[PDB]
């Protein structure tokens, strides 16, 4: 192959189109499905696969008692022809750990998985399938990154990793890769207090991260990089549309300096943005509180206007249902003059929010932009929980 | 590859001989087989496959309860390779909706799913494998299409799609696709009242539709398209010999211009037919009332014909047996100088016809055509119901 | 490819060694493998392959129930990756039939299914992939073929073909194919009386085939075809060795011109032998009344001497473990200046001759020559039927 | 392909980074997972593989009643993608046997299996996907070899076997085989008293293999080969940190030339190491007794110094936990300018240390070194024995 570069704009977004299901809770209630959470898509020049990490056992064996714990040494980053269950049977083992990222390059997949104990964790970057680079824990506290797709250009590959305090100022650091060596590596500056869960995306050479401020902030953070001159800033995304979960009441002016707080129980979940101008839409969780509903909202620059609301609105998961972590993803090599956003909803089942199963696993659903204004319903995970009483 | 031109005539066919078999619900007694309902199958450069509507479900899987319902957001159009009964470890992911239509252009294949509320459904048009083109519902009644293989031609693979009431008139239209791209798009015209669930094929230049008149007609509607022109013309099949399902008995003469009324208590199947003067087959349930039975019809222009009988007959599926929906395909790639026809039929086992269980499902047979005069036997599903209460 | 010529002798065997074994009925007591029976295997220049009639259903399924029967409209012919069990997920449907055979001619594969009713089956021949030729039965009573590959040289690939009764005279033909059409068909000749199941092989551009007489004769027929001329003659396996099931005791002399008789209960089993004067190994059940055990014997001119015994014997299935069918089988594509002879056995398990259980299957074994003096043990199925009551 | 030739050194090791992880038995409590012992792991040019010897039978079904059992007709040696549980469906049969190697040589793969009876088993070669030489017994008591991977340079693949008693002295030889034909064979020479089940990898045009004395030594036997020479030497690993298992404490001074003795209640248990001067790591498992736990010790000039010691630890399984077998590995095709360490440690669930159930199985998990210092943690096999009750 040949190198992606990020030649290209966004295309212009009116309204989500249906990409892919899997089904997976539904399926695996009697086929052999592994269990899993955090998932995500990542594209490729031959198609675009399902990634997440798998809990190493299947979601009706017994094994999927305690599942609701977040790391373990059977966790392993795992991928899947999109739209397909993931099964003992069409998975690929990318990497072993319990926090990840994987994009790729034009030429070969960069997968990156996080293991060991919370004190002396350490990323084991592969390349082209091989590991080629490994890289200790720097702050003894739950090495950590995005938990979906980086983005390259020109083969340099971006990637935001933490290390520190969840509830407390922490150590962010942008890690800049090539061929999965390390080209450079760059302390967080800017304002964003605090870095968890970066979702990515590239257009017209540069690249945005939307965050998780896990301290402070319902607002989240955007980390801007220059994949060519490996630098980057930050802020908070400036809209008064606040999109973390949990959060306080939209206010009525927003903050790109610092951190808008309130919200309760929760201090964060993996979300994302598309920042374009006019072109910018937010996604986030229905309800305020938990993790409940995914709806896609049109706020035209988000970005800089501290004052900027909705003017178009779509439902992507109904608020009498679970929603859960959201990411970004594109097609970068689609046969399109425009990069066209897309974005994942992961759907959990299970517990906390279902206590009535010892598991905790979810399902995918992903959409893309149209530029038409479809007609939309709810894709929620679909299955009966009684089911699995 | 090179795109399909289709420059041959339609093959001699003097009987019929099997082709494929899955066996699905003898098997997803007891292995891991996905519930499915209107199935097809469709060539390529490279091979046959079959395709068919998922439910999101295993047949055992307890998800399976509910399924005689024929929309959610839980279907997806799923291809597998042929003979093989479908489960989740091998099929793929055509695209998310609860109606389709697939064809190979000769370089890719296009794909087109229809999903979301009845009010306001979309049809997402898939090429090569990603999502290029979408289309809003113009009539706001569940917009829907032909549940069996579209046709190209240079490129061109036009696609029959109906939006608006299923017992009244509705909004027909003819979609002229190139790369999954709209080219032209046409209101239906001519004497054709009522269009349903199109199973097309080609042969010298030209495209037959042979549909489902779900208002009126237990004749056929019959929409003859050029592909090189992006133009069509729509009647009803001429003969006597009536195919649709329910219908009333043959009559002395049939109609060319309007549908022939009658029969109970269902309003339409989908079915097929092969129209080439005196090579014509059609195909028809062998009970006049219900989906059971499936019978081959010689009938020598049946097209132009009102008072054209069969001269030759075989039985397909015999009439203890329930069949459902029956549609045409060829291998335009096969090493012959003439096109084959082939076909496949719909064998739907559960509810309504067998209440003891709680799901709707089928398996698939599918025969192509033979210049000799072969003996016959019934290609029933073959499942012992008993099994599963 | 390029097409295989039978260039090569045979290789020099004085014992035999494993090659294969899919323990098929071990694993599917608890994985989903599907019930078959008739297997044999073939291979290609890319590798080899196993081959069955498939029942259309699971070991375990309920639909296992009446296995035991040979016809039916739910068979088909699959292959699998050699070695492996078959299941609704590896398997390959090559046609569809309740009697087969298949071969590569060095550029594509040719199978041929037999399906339909007793008194008008059909064959239907594929080549690469795709059905070329029909071929009604002639005799109205169970039209049939080897159950073992066909064996192609220069493109012609003969196959055997029987048609009439079981117990009295029959109508065999050979048809001589190239890319699936026939360019010769041949009424039997010669002094066979009955010829039934063929196992065939090629040497130097000659085929063998070793049949089984279900009419008369203890000792099988040879017929010998000469694929370049299209021609063959056929006789009677002259060695005193006998090799039917069931059989008399071996006698003082044996037969090359006409049947030798006797035996109980049982006319015919499939079996094969490789014929090359000092060279020659004749297989057989160990039992004289039952497909029980299988053994080996190297009888120098088996085939033309008719007081000719054994000068070596390996025991392959132990005579307290079922047999089977047996077939031959080359790699023709080996990196060998010789082709090595290999030859299958079937296991058979369940009915008749194990009633606890409600179904009949087959698990396999292969076994090809070396040069060398080898030790060996018994490869019987190895499941234990105390675990499916 | 081009022929491996090992031009490169070996990588400098400070600690080891998790390379994969199968969770097979957690998994295998729900999903169709076969029962396998002896693994290990292999890459060719496209990627690397697991192996190991199958039992002919899933973990829960009830033929994994026995599997404590070495050796069998039911036995297969299988791979399967890095990282799978090895399944009856994503498995490839290699050969079929009890005892195995394989290794490959840069354009093809070469394996080794061996199978009969304890008095008179056979190895058979396969290269390239074909068998292609066998080798009998030459002692009559369970011919065996490696249960790892072998090495090739320049198309010279030795391969350690041995045939004798496993409590007294045996006949071991060294056979160096090119595309999978014998170019020379040698009996074993030099200070090493018994060979058993060697873990070898190649560095510097050398070959070097760390085995298991099962008459005498806790020390491990060192057999050195070169392989463009095709000659050996053999000796013990001069340190006095004992690596086999059972095995007393580790004296002040080991030896170069002698087994030391003593350890109790076992014989041995096969390992690895690898020895670069004072770039060299040791494995063992913790427990002195029994095959629990495992670590690795970094023990300068190990092979050379018999007062040699550790200068770091790292704890890969604890001693809560079982551990099995363990080997080396080496991916000879990355992207390094030097060939990188690798191993395995088998993690052996159920007979005879877990009573509780009638079966013996394993999982896998592999490791890789890395320059760094990082933290680790215990990857132990994961699966509750309570569950299989
Ligand atoms: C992207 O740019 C790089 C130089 O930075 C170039 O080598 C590569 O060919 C480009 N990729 C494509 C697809 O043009
Ligand atoms: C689930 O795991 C918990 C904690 O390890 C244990 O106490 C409980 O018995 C398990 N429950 C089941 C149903 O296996
Ligand atoms: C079919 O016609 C198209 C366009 O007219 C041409 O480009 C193509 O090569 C033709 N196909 C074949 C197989 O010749
Ligand atoms: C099937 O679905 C109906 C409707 O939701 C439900 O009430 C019923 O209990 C279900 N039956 C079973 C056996 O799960
Ligand atoms: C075998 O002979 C055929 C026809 O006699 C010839 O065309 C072909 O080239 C030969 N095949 C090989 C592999 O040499
Ligand atoms: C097996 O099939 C026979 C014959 O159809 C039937 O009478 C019997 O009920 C079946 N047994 C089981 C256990 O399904
Ligand atoms: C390794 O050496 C062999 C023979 O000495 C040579 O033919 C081969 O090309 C070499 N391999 C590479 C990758 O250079
Ligand atoms: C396990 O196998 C043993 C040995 O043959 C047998 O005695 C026992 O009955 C078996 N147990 C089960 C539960 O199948
Ligand atoms: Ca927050
Ligand atoms: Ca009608
Ligand atoms: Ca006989
Ligand atoms: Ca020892």
């Amino acid at each position: 192959g040949h190198l992606l570069n990020l030649t290209k704009p966004l295309c212009e977004v009116n309204s989500w189109h249906i990409l892919s299901k899997d089904n997976a809770i539904r399926i695996g209630e009697d086929a052999h499905i592994i269990v899993t959470r955090e998932p995500y898509l990542s594209c490729d020049p031959q198609g675009c696969r399902m990634f997440a990490l798998s809990q190493g056992t299947t979601l009706r064996g017994k094994h999927a008692n305690g599942t609701i714990h977040d790391r373990s040494p059977f966790r392993a980053l795992v991928s899947w022809e999109m739209g397909q269950a993931p099964s003992p049977y069409n998975t690929r083992v990318e990497c072993i750990g319990w926090s990840s990222t994987s994009c790729h390059d034009g030429i070969s997949r960069m997968s990156i998985c996080i293991s060991g104990p919370n004190n002396n964790a350490s990323a084991v970057v592969w390349y082209g399938g091989r590991p080629v680079t490994e890289i200790p824990s720097w702050a003894g506290n739950i090495l950590r990154t995005q938990e979906s797709e980086c983005v390259c250009h020109g083969g340099i590959c971006p990637v935001v990793m933490t290390d520190g305090p969840a509830n407390n100022r922490a150590e962010t650091k942008i890690i800049y890769f090539k061929e999965g060596k390390i080209k450079k590596i760059e302390e967080l500056k800017g304002d964003a207090q605090h870095i968890e869960e970066c979702s990515c995306y590239g257009a017209s050479e540069m690249i945005k991260c939307i965050c998780r401020d896990n301290w402070k902030g319902a607002n989240r953070p955007v980390i801007t990089i220059d994949p060519e001159m490996m630098t980057h800033t930050s802020k908070y995304l400036c809209s008064k549309i606040l999109t973390d979960t949990s959060r306080p009441n939209d206010p009525t002016n927003g903050k790109c300096e610092a951190p808008i707080t309130g919200g309760s129980p929760d201090p964060g979940v993996k979300g994302f943005a598309f920042l374009d101008g006019e072109n910018s839409w937010l996604g986030r969780t229905i309800s305020k509180d938990s993790r409940s509903g995914y709806e896609m909202l049109k706020v035209p620059n988000a970005e800089t206007d501290t004052q900027s609301g909705a003017i178009s609105h779509q439902i992507i998961v109904n608020n009498q249902n679970w929603s859960g972590y959201s990411g970004a993803f594109i097609d970068y090599w689609a046969n399109k003059e425009c990069f066209n956003p897309c974005f994942y909803v992961e759907l959990i089942r299970g517990r906390p929010k279902e206590s009535s199963v010892l598991w905790t696993s979810n399902s995918i659903v992903a959409l893309c932009g149209s530029k038409e204004r479809l007609g939309s319903w709810s894709w929620h995970d679909g299955a009966e929980i009684i089911y699995f009483k």
